Order: structure tokens, then sequence, then C-alpha cells
């Protein structure tokens, strides 16, 4: 249907690479002799020239951009991130991808007020995988995201470097982050503040900025995508300009939680709300040609409801020189890895029905508002279980997402019969897409750290108003690694502080490099997660 934002000038602009976060400081962890690594990141409002001849559109993002600035995080390295508000509405920072501590893991009530900061201590020890960071603040996520609260977080490992994939941040490896947003007359953004169905968007951005193009070289590179749409799903192709309609091969080798076990051959790729899927792509046969990577139309071909507009099948334009400058020296191995399925359970799956309450979103007849209601599931931890994911509707979609663990895509059923489990789901994910009357039996290991976790539709809209609920992963009262303090996503030690900007500014007081390794050495002393070693 017709545009709704300003004409824009399509294919005009490079491809924005967002720049790597370096950490401000390494801290010795007196339990273990290692360092941790320190960051400071601050939460705030600028304004950035999205449409060339209109105004400015109004933003708050990490470090003042947006998207965030990328982290790149070797595992075995432990992180801490200082996430400082200095915004106009509160924060809770979620690391999507990382089994952080319960209280570290953005719990949508932990917030942090515009003159606080709140201390994340990150593991870093899962498989090597594309993580993103983003505001999960209780009621606010949809609009604290889409003004421009998300960024990249690549855990690395050099056993997945030795399978020589194209590489190098911005040179062979590009992060390609889809948002879908919509612009008043005058440039700015239209607010999500009053949508309770789905923000659609009509103007398609990657890595911010909108529909744009990048030179490449006729050689293979890595691209890796994230669906940070508030609401937009997209079923990606790429074609020749001259063909504009004949989709061109390409190879996915990793889901959300890593790499798949062998590369999935495919044309077309199903991404929704928070799912990362890394694709090598091959320009070697186009030399000279324009390849338009484009969305698939139809609301995702029968799949979705998602609104297309006259330009949302349209994502951005590489244009291929006729030969490289450098040898491409990569590979995509038939073979990538053993992945860490869990153990199959023989249990009776637990069952989720993701639909409405009269006008709000549920999970089981319950909005996440409701503490009384909203702990749908108290599960062992070690435990292994199924959970059957329901969407019974034909007018919504819903891609879930479950804190804390991995899962494997046991099964999909579609009562519109349109699909099984697609070739890239074969391997371990985070979240699943519930398309039209579509039901996904995953399978996860419920370890290996206690405490309350959120799982919730990670459309924004609907997580917002109110599709989202906890389970408790619980041990028993022997069990050590001190539980008692880390159970508790509230507990006291772990939250917000205030600041005086002053101090922040001059890195002095609570900024200085005394308080911060004080503050850090005592936080590791806890031993979060000394239950994952090994
Ligand atoms: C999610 O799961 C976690 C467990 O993984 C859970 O935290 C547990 O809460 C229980 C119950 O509150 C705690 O056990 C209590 O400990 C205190 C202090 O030592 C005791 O006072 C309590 O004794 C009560 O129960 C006894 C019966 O055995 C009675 O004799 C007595 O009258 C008391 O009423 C009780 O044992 C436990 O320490 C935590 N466990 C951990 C690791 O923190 C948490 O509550 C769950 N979250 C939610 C929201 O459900
Ligand atoms: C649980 O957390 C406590 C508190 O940080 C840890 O105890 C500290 O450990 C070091 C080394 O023995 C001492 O120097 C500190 O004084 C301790 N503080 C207190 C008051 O005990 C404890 O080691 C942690 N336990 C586990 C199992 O991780
Ligand atoms: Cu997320
Ligand atoms: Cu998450
Ligand atoms: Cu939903
Ligand atoms: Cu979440």
């Amino acid at each position: 249907v017709a545009q709704i934002s300003p004409q824009y000038p399509m294919f005009t602009v490079p491809l924005p690479i967002p720049p790597v976060k370096q950490p401000r400081l390494t801290v010795t962890n007196p339990v273990n002799g290692q360092e941790i690594w320190y960051y400071e990141v601050e939460i705030k409002p600028f304004t950035h020239q999205v449409y060339p001849d209109l105004g400015s559109a109004d933003l708050v993002g990490y470090d003042g951009m947006s998207p965030g600035p990328t982290f790149q995080v070797p595992r075995g390295v432990e992180t801490v991130v200082r996430f400082i508000n200095n915004a106009e509405a509160p924060n809770s920072v979620h690391l999507h991808g990382s089994f952080s501590r319960a209280a570290f893991d953005g719990w949508a009530e932990d917030i942090t007020e515009p003159g606080s900061f709140k201390d994340y201590y990150y593991p870093n020890r899962q498989s090597a995988r594309t993580l993103w960071y983003h505001d999960h603040a209780m009621h606010i996520t949809a609009e604290n995201a889409y003004r421009g609260q998300a960024g990249l977080y690549m855990l690395t490992d050099p056993a997945e470097d030795a399978l020589n994939l194209p590489s190098g941040y911005g040179e062979f490896d590009i992060p390609m982050i889809l948002t879908s947003k919509q612009y008043t007359a005058n440039g700015n953004l239209v607010t999500t503040n009053g949508e309770l169905n789905s923000f659609w968007g009509d103007v398609i951005h990657v890595n911010g900025q909108p529909w744009p193009f990048k030179n490449v070289e006729p050689r293979k590179y890595r691209f890796r995508f994230l669906d940070a749409a508030v609401s937009r799903s997209f079923g990606l192709y790429f074609a020749d300009t001259d063909a504009i309609d004949t989709r061109l091969p390409f190879k996915v080798i990793a889901s959300d939680s890593g790499l798949l076990e062998h590369p999935a051959d495919t044309s077309l790729l199903y991404i929704s709300m928070a799912e990362r899927y890394e694709v090598v792509f091959d320009f070697s046969d186009y030399a000279g040609k324009t390849i338009e990577l484009r969305n698939l139309g139809g609301s995702i071909g029968g799949i979705g409801t998602d609104t297309d507009y006259d330009n949302t099948d349209k994502v951005m334009r590489f244009v291929v020189a006729d030969d490289t400058t450098q040898p491409d020296t990569s590979v995509v191995p038939a073979n990538l890895r053993d992945v860490p399925f869990p153990s199959p359970t023989t249990n009776t799956p637990r069952q989720f029905r993701f639909g409405r309450t009269g006008p709000t979103w549920t999970i089981n007849g319950v909005a996440f508002a409701d503490v009384q209601n909203r702990l749908l599931a108290n599960v062992p931890v070690g435990t292994v279980e199924r959970w059957e994911l329901i969407n019974a509707g034909n007018t919504w979609t819903h891609p879930i997402h479950i804190h804390l663990v991995d899962f494997k895509v046991i099964s999909r059923t579609s009562g519109n019969n349109a699909r099984t489990v697609m070739p890239y789901e074969s391997g371990l994910k985070d979240v699943v897409w519930l398309g039209r009357r579509e039901t996904v039996v995953v399978e996860a290991h419920y370890a290996p750290f206690p405490g309350v976790y959120m799982f919730h539709c990670h459309n924004l809209i609907h997580e917002d108003h109110d599709m989202m609920a906890a389970f408790n992963a619980t041990v028993l009262p022997d069990y050590g690694y001190n539980a008692t303090v880390f159970v508790d996503p509230m507990e006291e030690l772990w939250q917000a502080r205030p600041y005086e900007l002053g101090e922040f500014q001059a890195q002095s007081g609570q900024f200085s490099v005394q308080a911060v390794t004080e503050r850090i050495q005592t936080m590791a002393e806890y031993r979060p997660y000394a239950a994952a070693d090994e």
C-alpha cells in the first residue's frame, strides 16, 4: 500500500558500520587472577538527519548513536558494562543470547532511572554467536528500541576463526541490523506510542540507514543479519537488478546460538524480530553487476500478517566490482561444528498459547503486569523441557523468545499447511517465529544458572501490551554458588545507583579507577558464573 513516510533518495548513502566499543579499564578478578574488561556506555539523546532535504530525527542511543556501538568479546573474558542513563526515560539493558544471571539479564522491572547507572556482569562463556544488547524497560521497550537503544555484541572463538569464514569486522564480516520505521513530513520519527497491534514501518533501514548501498568485490562476504524491527518480519532474498525476481543462492552458517552443523543452501531466508542468521554470499559470479537485497511481499509469502508498503520489498544494493584487489582466502566448510543439542526428553510438553485477552496480548490469558499470575513455569535447574508454543490466531504472528536457554526446534505445524521446520532452524536458537496458525515445539536444557527469567513475543508492541511471562529455574536449598543472591532479578546488591554527571565527565568519585576497581572486585568475589566452569 502507498508509502506514508516522505520519498527517500534510494540507494544513495553508503552502509554505515557501527564502530567497535573499547573497554575503559581492565580489573583483576581476585578469584581467578583473570582480567575483567570494564566498559562505560552513556544512554543520551541526539538528532540525526535521515532525510537530506528535511529536518532531523530525535533519537536516544547507546553512546548517542544508533545502532549502538558493536562489542567484540572473546570467549573466556568476563565483561562488566556500566550503562549510564543520561536520557529522559528509564532503561533496562538485556544482552540477548547471553545466559546472564537474572539481575544482569534486563528483567523488565529492573530499571535504571535518568541520573542512575547499573553495572552488568556478563559471562561470555557460550558458543561464538551474534548477540545483541537492547532496551527491555517495562511498557516502553518498543519506543526505547525504536528511538535507537539496540546494538550488536559479537562473541568470538579462535576455533570458529580457524574455519576461515570471510573475516574482518567491516571488511568481509558485515553487520546487517534491519529496522522498519515511519517518518513525519519534516523527517522526524513517527512514535510507536499509542500503537497496540503492530508498528510495521514503511522505511527499511540497514545499520540505521534507509535503503543504503555498499561497494563489494566479487568474492565471499559474511553478513550478520539481525531483525531489530519493532514489528516487521522479513523474507530475505538477493537478486541481480537485471533479473530482479530471480533469487540467487546463498549459505546460512549460523542461527541465534551459533554455527549450524552444516551450511544450509538457501535462496529465501525468513527472519523475524530478534532472530540472528549469519549468511555467506558469494559475489564472484556477479562481477560488474548490482545485487539488490529484497524482501518478500504478500505478508512474507502468507506466513505473516505484516502490511507491505511501496518500498518495503527493497532493503539495500551491492555494487560488485569487476575483480578483487586481494585473493579471496575465505571458505565455507561443509562441516562447521558439532552443535551441542540438549538431551532429547520424553516429558509432556508444556503448552503456551499466544493470543488476546480483550485488547491485551497475553500468554495463557496472562499479562506480564499481573505479578500474581505471570510466573507460568517452575523448572528445576538441569531439567530438559519441551515447550509447545501455540499461535491459534490467523491475524497475528509471534516470534517467541525464552531468556537463559538455547533450544532446538523439534516441530512446526501450520493450520494453513504453509511450512514445517526450515533448514536454517536445524541448530540452536533462542527465538522462533510462530507464523499464522503455527505451533512450534522447542526443546531446551534449563541450565546452568537458577533464577527468574522472562519469555515473551519479541514483536515489541505485543511485548509492551503485554505478551510476556516468567519462569523460575529452581534449585534446592543445599545448592551452593551463592544462589540466594543471584536468583532474584531485583536483588538489592545489583540495583542501579545514582551518579553526578560531573563525576562521569571527570572520571572522578565513583568513576575513579580506585572506585571502579573496588566495585568490580567486590562483584567478582560473589562468583556469579562459577556453575558454568567447564
Ligand atoms: C524461584 O525459585 C527460587 C529457588 O530456586 C526461590 O527462592 C527460594 O525461596 C525459598 C522460599 O522462600 C527460600 O527458602 C526460605 O529460606 C528462608 C531463609 O533461610 C526461610 O525462612 C524459609 O523457611 C520457610 O519454610 C519452612 C518450610 O521448610 C518453614 O519451616 C518456615 O516457616 C518458613 O516459612 C524458607 O526455607 C530459599 O532460600 C530460596 N532459594 C534460593 C536459592 O534463594 C524463589 O522464591 C523463587 N522465586 C519465586 C518468585 O518464586
Ligand atoms: C559468595 O559470595 C561471598 C561474598 O562475596 C564470597 O565470600 C567472600 O570470599 C572472599 C575469599 O574467601 C573473602 O575475602 C570475602 O570476605 C568473602 N566475604 C564474605 C563476608 O564472606 C564467597 O566466596 C562466595 N561463595 C561462592 C560459593 O561463590
Ligand atoms: Cu531481545
Ligand atoms: Cu533475550
Ligand atoms: Cu506477538
Ligand atoms: Cu526479553
